């Protein structure tokens, strides 16, 4: 996350991230957010390589123990049938990680909310990604986990030629685009949080940004739309 601040270690508690053996150690790949005890919602194109997977809940700082997080395996990958990996811009990047064990909820720990299917965020509605990512673009990964305001921007602007025109697609969500703060390397999969009615729910899981930079005037990171996919997760999840 670009331009982000450190969150508070109890403020977003679906959180997780993905990690995968290198060598003898384990690193981090990208965020996700936990959705029922033994499944994890991510990005499709961050489960490409065949890699051995294995989640982190409860996990603050990423190179020191914290004394709060939970390490569990990835049992099952199910990527939406339709995610075509050399055409992000196409949509359905979105992937569901059964794991191999349920996790325990407390207060570092939480099942992410989900918005009511269909629902479209106005224009400038006020969410925060979080996550590892890069720090600036061509940058590091951050120790701690990072915060950003990112208000959203509708698809009739985002669409539009000087945004991105028809790469974006109805089932996406954008939000940021000012030139100073984005989503980076290592945030993607990650949630997109906003406030409705009083309550932060999980919008977004982050899916690109522009080959031109992270933080860039008007290439807002984009997002898969969570709400376009509720009925599909439930499939899923109903027939695992
Ligand atoms: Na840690």
């Amino acid at each position: 996350v670009v331009g982000g601040t450190e969150a508070q270690r109890n403020s977003w508690p679906s959180q997780i991230s993905l990690q995968y053996r290198s060598g003898s150690s384990w690193a981090h790949t990208c965020g996700g957010t936990l959705i029922r005890q033994n499944w994890v919602m991510t990005a499709a194109h961050c489960v490409d390589r065949e890699l051995t997977f294995r989640v982190v809940v409860g996990e603050h700082n990423l190179n020191q123990n914290n004394g709060t997080e939970q390490y569990v395996g990835v049992q099952k990958i199910v990527v939406h049938p339709y995610w075509n990996t050399d055409d992000v811009a196409a949509g359905y990047d979105i992937a569901l990680l059964r794991l191999a064990q349920s996790v325990t909820l407390n207060s570092y720990v939480q099942l992410g909310v989900l918005p009511r299917a269909g629902t479209i965020l106005a224009n400038n509605s006020p969410c925060y990604i979080t996550g590892w990512g890069l720090t600036r673009t061509n940058g590091q990964l951050a120790q701690t986990l990072q915060q950003a305001y990112l208000p959203t921007v509708d698809y009739a602007i985002c669409s539009s030629s000087s945004y991105w025109g028809s790469t974006v697609k109805n089932s996406m969500v954008c939000a940021g685009g000012d030139g100073v703060r984005s989503g980076c390397q290592g945030d993607s999969g990650g949630p997109l949080h906003c406030l409705v009615n009083g309550q932060y729910a999980v919008h977004g899981v982050t899916s690109f940004v522009s080959r031109l930079g992270c933080n860039v005037t008007r290439k807002p990171t984009v997002f898969t739309r969570v709400s376009a996919y509720i009925s599909w997760i439930n499939n899923v999840i109903a027939s695992n």
